[PDB]
């Protein structure tokens, strides 16, 4: 008699490129965008949403919870609730975790969930309340302050990334090579159509000429191992890690509407799968990257599942070092393992891109027929979340 | 049978002046203090705690999550997970609540849930990416525009209390009155220290000495009715908002730790309360003051409760304004709603604020031997949020 | 036996358009190349140089007088003095007339006297000493606050130029007419090669490579009547001044190398003109763009020559609006001013203005065996400043 | 005979603390109550002034040509001009020398010339045109950079000081011994009226009340020796200048209103002196500090005087190991030197400072009965300023 909580239906908007597409898009109308979207994906009224729950780690000058103004730009009436919340790269995945929590305590019937994130539209601040009575003082960027310093050590995610790669001793080659087969994989999966699905376009409001964005732009066509080769590491200058085997700087928003198994079926609703389990873990800061690893082992433990059992899985490409690291301990396959291309390639909207991911996860399950599934990203500051799926 | 949580213990620091005793001490500080506090109090080790879960509203600048920052710095082992939220005034309630779900879904067993904020700390910021190639450009205040301006008509928050001053017909007197009893009411709770149980001492770290902080700064000594009634309204030239009957800018944390009913008789421990429900609602923005109407009659169906079982009270003072409608449509008796003075007094770091009410009730329940209590807060952007506390 | 003071020699770099060629130039690196090319100009060496005067308006974080780094930077020794001075747009004039004062007074005998401007390199400010202890502040583009702000009305100098135009009822026809004629004008001095003795290149050093910058950037090529016929107002919604009949934002440096007309004389050099007379005189600043008006008499009548003794004149044009009136009062022949084009085509880096029109002056007067010059300029706060030439 | 110019009046206001008495003070509203004040002491109506001219090296933010704004203010009439000037720590007393320059060429009869700082109200920039893309960038506090930081060197004055110490072979006993005295002699004076005659009273005008400051606020009273000796060197950890032995930042403005000689006799005005002579002259920068010893040596050559005909002298205090350089080079007798102390005690408001020690020259030499007298400073980027005034 345990609660079976569905997916009844997914969105993302494509992942703009930093300074990109959506340079001057606040998070909040990427959010509203796939708001609507899973509610007319799903053939469901926005006043029948008692709650939206949006991970964004990056809301500052955006205004009162930006969640919140999401919600009602996507026309969610002002009797629903919104928040957002913050577990750094987890928080798109985290959120569905949340919402789906929501229904199986009995506090709500349908939840939207995701995440959203303008890393370009991040700001510099500096606190002057107190004034600077001499000196030179910085202006900080919080996008980097706030959403990629390890808060601890003091170093960029990328040096956590260069931990892992000497802790698993993964060479140059072997991390090139995972970020050309990522980058391959999709511009093979975007020219077949096949982030199409999940893909909600948005439109660009501007003077001269409205725009429609239904392409992920970071995605580098006809990405050749030369040009990775011909890459100076950017954390290290005898490392391994780069622009070209990291993943950058992006802007996007994705979301999943989720209700009871049991609802979804009063709705005449085919739900994109059911929610089996969900764990989040700690691991040290230093190698942020192997979050994956607990969390996974855990999220599997909690489904009765074994890691061959997985029949497609998504595993943020953070940087190629952790990834590969993440696929070795674990040992999955990695022929099913981001079939469609991962960040490296699409890009990671901070906040969204466990929601980002999830998309990915859903609708390629739908498109093979995948029985069970598992999507899963690190964290800075040292954690992991994962999340197990079983298609219906 | 059903979950049943307890509130096995909780701490909050004073809360402080705007660039007050905490003017250059960072939100997680505050948060560290309180987290070993509630471990302390209910004898947990740190290295037990499964998630720490922080509400606050201005993280801004202050690094990757502050929870975690928080969750580490009071000896929470990296194997542990944190992350905060933003429901903005609502924020240091809904992350016990939160929290709860966590120990009731049978994903964690001992949770620190709570708020913190540091108004003081929180910086001016502006968007410089694109770059300003002529033309004076605003440095924005991230805490009046993310924390105490309304997204969607664009004033603050103290114009809503007049909104909502003007929809109940309340005078200035009256709602001069009402602050005038906060004061006094805080100030003898103050004096007769029944603050101290519930605040853990801070001690502020500077060149020239450490300060013990340990009471409530906000909190004004011998407020008279002839004080009030000299200021000018603050939001309208014909209004009835001031400084004196709304709340202030305030830094502050508050935490409790959370564990199953049967975990803490396993421990020996004697808790606080048990969650028996909670609801969040939202209304119009524009009178968002009226959110603990809904909120509190929600949580109460959700208990099974009358509005006559309630023994104590917390509903927390934004404004006057708003305090008094409250009080005036839900018609509990005024003698058991913040009795020991609210918000106007005591002061709003707003996301701790729901924590901080919260500690006040438990500690107050405690001390009267009530048996039957509800914390409650309106909250900006058009809501509310509402917990039932019953003494075990 | 009144002192005789000549320019000896004179040089400017091209006029750089906005964020253009000398983006990022710091004024004192043009204006090192002008005192250098005076110099070998003239057949002087740095080593003889007393004093560097250069008028320059925006020098915010360039460091300590800009004046002294030029001079340094061309070689003139630490011996020798240096300063700069702000009569805003008379600035770079000015500087020589106080030159001429410096050799007429017996204090100095070889000076190097102009101005130079980096409006690309002004900064954004804020008084930041005392804090903002809450609310939105201002950064301020120093270019528009100090340069071109009136401090007494508030406004920009184009709303001058709007005062100046009612005044004298200045068609939108005959502004604009004026403004192709400028453009055309400096097109075809350019193109004949008429600057090139002026202009001193100027070698912009990057890393990717060095670029040389002689020719006038912000001039445009086959400029129609049409084009500043379609633009809008920018001043006043029924006003006639435009972007397109007003001058630039603009880089550059200018000067003149000054000494005795005996010690010329004793060095074999044959300079560009005897420095006859100057004047400045004060005008109401809502009609600042006046001031060349009574400045020039002044200047006339000091040198006991009637308007009509004029060969040639360099009035600037801040605005077709004032250029026009001016040359309505004065009278002189339009034919034998701004002959080469002016500000309008060439631009106005404010503290090099002054010295640009007078290098252009010296240099036609000298190519057409002209006798007798005026160089004028009107200046913000309500000011004028001229110069009466003589060729010998 | 030869053009005899005098100062006919002369005023200064209080020298103001670093963010004290004047903090939000602009410098042109001191600058405008020192030339309402020479022009009533003179008994010479603000409609006469032909020009004022104001040394200022901090302008920026302060809004185009703060010398006019002041001129403006003080009733000088639209008519009139007004121009600020930049030689550092020599620019107060280069412009009188400057306004003598005008009377001797004929070009103005009435000339105000001094000039004013607010060190207090210096902002911090940063140039944005170009945008910053990604990363911090640095706020920079105008004061240090374009006032206090050698540009060739990139280090502060105080190193400069440095350099003259270990040259000149001075120990911190004796540097600290000047610095006592300074502030001791200061004192005196204060005491005993001697700055009454010399400063104007300023009001501060603000909401709470006018405050009127009639006295040099940055005197020490009863400063010791042990005060000085504890004090760690502030620029090199082995060196000997400190905060106590160097002047400090501060606000303030004066002036001297001029004349010819036969004007003041035509207008029954009884002089505070005639202007003799003038010098600047370069050092190397590294030790700008003794840049008082060329220029002095100069002035006094062009005055025909011997350093022995001296009776008093104000040689300013910008660091006590440059003064005492100064001292023994020159070889005066000490004391006649800042005999009511000096800038140690007093303050360093860089633009005003060479106005503000010729007011204090001005008004002792009038006081004792003092025929012969010299100021001289010292000036960043390595020069002198000096000139000499006789009693008539
Ligand atoms: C005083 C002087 O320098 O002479 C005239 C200077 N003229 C200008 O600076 C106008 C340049 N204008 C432009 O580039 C565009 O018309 C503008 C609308 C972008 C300018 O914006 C403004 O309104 C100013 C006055 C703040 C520059
Ligand atoms: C030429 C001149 O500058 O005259 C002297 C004025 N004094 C100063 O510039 C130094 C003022 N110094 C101080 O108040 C303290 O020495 C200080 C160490 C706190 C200043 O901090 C600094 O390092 C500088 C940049 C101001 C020198």
């Amino acid at each position: 008699s345990t609660p079976s909580i569905v997916i009844a239906s997914a969105a993302r908007t494509a992942v703009g490129s930093f300074n990109g597409a959506f340079a001057n898009t606040p998070a909040h109308e990427l959010g509203a965008t796939v708001i609507s979207a899973v509610l007319e994906r799903a053939g469901v009224a926005a006043g029948e949403v008692n709650e939206v729950i949006l991970g964004q780690v990056l809301p500052a000058g955006e205004g009162q919870n930006p969640a919140r103004q999401a919600a009602m730009k996507a026309g969610v009436p002002q009797e629903a609730t919104a928040w957002g919340m913050n577990q750094l790269c987890g928080s798109g995945l985290r959120a569905v975790a949340l919402g789906m929590q929501q229904i199986a305590t009995g506090d709500a019937s349908i939840i939207v969930a995701g995440g959203m994130e303008s890393m370009s539209m991040a700001p510099h601040c500096a606190h002057l309340r107190g004034g600077v009575k001499m000196g030179d003082f910085k202006m900080i960027d919080t996008m980097i302050k706030d959403g990629l310093t390890d808060a601890f050590y003091g170093y960029h995610m990328g040096t956590t990334a260069e931990n892992v790669a000497k802790q698993w001793q993964l060479s140059r080659d072997e991390q090139d090579a995972f970020a050309v087969a990522s980058q391959n994989k999709a511009e093979a999966a975007q020219k077949d159509g096949r982030f199409k699905d999940e893909i909600v376009p948005f439109i660009v409001k501007g003077r001269k000429g409205d725009i429609t964005v239904d392409a992920d732009e970071y995605i580098r066509h006809g990405a050749t191992l030369d040009s990775m080769a011909k890459l100076r590491p950017a954390f290290d200058k005898e490392g391994t890690v780069t622009a070209g085997n990291a993943s950058g700087l992006n802007d996007g928003a994705a979301a999943a509407l989720l209700m009871s198994e049991a609802e979804a079926s009063r709705r005449g609703i085919q739900p994109l799968g059911r929610i089996v389990s969900w764990a989040t873990v700690g691991v040290d800061p230093k190698v942020m990257g192997t979050g994956p690893i607990p969390a996974s082992r855990k999220a599997l433990e909690r489904a009765g599942w074994k890691i061959g059992d997985l029949d497609l899985v998504e595993a943020n490409e953070a940087f190629a070092a952790q990834a590969c690291a993440v696929n070795k301990d674990l040992g999955w396959d990695p022929s099913i393992v981001n079939v469609n291309g991962g960040a490296i390639a699409i890009g990671h909207p901070i906040g969204a891109s466990g929601a980002r991911i999830l998309n990915t996860l859903l609708f390629e399950m739908k498109r093979r027929g995948a029985r069970k599934g598992l999507a899963t990203l690190c964290i800075g500051g040292g954690m992991g979340v994962a999340m197990c799926i079983e298609s219906l």
